[PDB]
């Protein structure tokens, strides 16, 4: 426009995990002259893992040349790990995007994309065994930084990188002057959302839940390692 | 349901500011046997202030009796301050609610609604001065609890108070293992989401460019303050 405008883009599919888009939706959002991509293979509705609908505005084809592409997580990731139409455009995308990221098991998309080899990266803490077979030196941190590659551990990860994209694309008193607009102060009223400080009830709760999940998942990331290796 | 399906609402309005609602979806979303509902004058699409597309899923009409309301903010809450039917909907709602929530200007909303006269209360800082019009005895914490009324004075308050009211509707186990399960973990990068712990420089840029809504915004709660007490 009159001033350069960062195209920045979620995938948007369907059992997406919506907080995992919508935080760092909204901060990136907030910065000077950007413009904000929805994509999936269609515009229109996706339904999110709760029932929420959310709004694709692009397909894979007619989506800009990103700037900042961001890959949230949630269990439509299973799917999305096996789609040769999405990885197709991922892997385009991050050939030149300045900025490569993703939320939770976002990055296993990435990872089958193979876009994770010999990269420091971090997922989602009950699939994080998933990392090594897609080729990544897996990391226990919130957000892992190798290079343009920034993964999030944690549902909310994207609002914190959302603040470092704003400082390096725009300023430090940019990123601030958002985070104070916005008036993001975080303060939780449990210390349960890693699972090193959580009550080990909790973890074992939490990790019963999660088996089934993390059987298929796996089963479909040592597939897609394959893939990658022939 | 084959056990109590606790109701938990979120009003959806034009220019809403999207992650103060769809954070606490999220978490709440998480909690068992729950139905949350998008509520507006329709179902249908509502545009949120960064052109994100929400969809309502009921009118006031059709919304059942809410076990949790909760009033985001955002631009939008200035027509919302003067919109008869929207503040009929959330007195009624109110009424009976067990918890009567509201993340950053959402509590202007539930002051121009009569519901906070007398109550400790907070909202976004740059527009706190709003509160005592209202009737509010006006405090400056992160989430202000006042019996069953919480409001959350920043962009992501839902996010946390959402854990509070699932260890009050559930359990502590429960809180923790959403918590654990989601991994919410923040740690921003910068320590800006303040006015007292930005940098000075950084707090004049927000204030200045927050100046015509707060105006504005201050001819809205005087009308509001009036009807009240007329």
């Amino acid at each position: 426009g009159s001033h350069m405008a960062v195209q920045i883009g979620f995938l948007l599919f369907p059992e997406v995990q919506q907080l995992e888009l919508t935080g760092p939706h909204d901060v990136l959002a907030s910065l000077p002259d950007v413009q904000v991509h929805l994509i999936w293979k269609e515009p229109g509705p996706v339904v999110a893992s709760s029932g929420l609908v959310l709004q694709a505005t692009t397909s894979f084809a007619d989506c800009p040349p990103l700037d900042v592409i961001c890959i949230p997580g949630g269990t439509g990731v299973g799917a999305l790990m096996e789609d040769p139409q999405a990885l197709a455009f991922i892997r385009q995308q991050a050939a030149r995007a300045r900025y490569v990221t993703s939320v939770c098991t976002g990055s296993l998309v990435l990872g089958a994309a193979g876009l994770l080899q010999g990269k420091r990266a971090t997922t989602h803490w009950a699939y994080h065994e998933l990392l090594a077979p897609l080729g990544a030196i897996p990391v226990h941190e919130r957000v892992v930084r190798d290079g343009n590659l920034l993964t999030g551990g944690g549902i909310t990860a994207g609002i914190d990188f959302a603040l470092t994209l704003a400082a390096e694309l725009f300023d430090a008193a940019t990123a601030q002057r958002v985070q104070l607009q916005l008036e993001y102060a975080p303060a939780p009223p449990f210390n349960a959302g890693s699972p090193d400080t959580a009550p080990a009830s909790v973890v074992q709760q939490a990790r019963q839940r999660a088996a089934d999940s993390l059987h298929k998942r796996r089963e479909i990331t040592l597939r897609a390692a394959a893939r990658l290796a022939a």
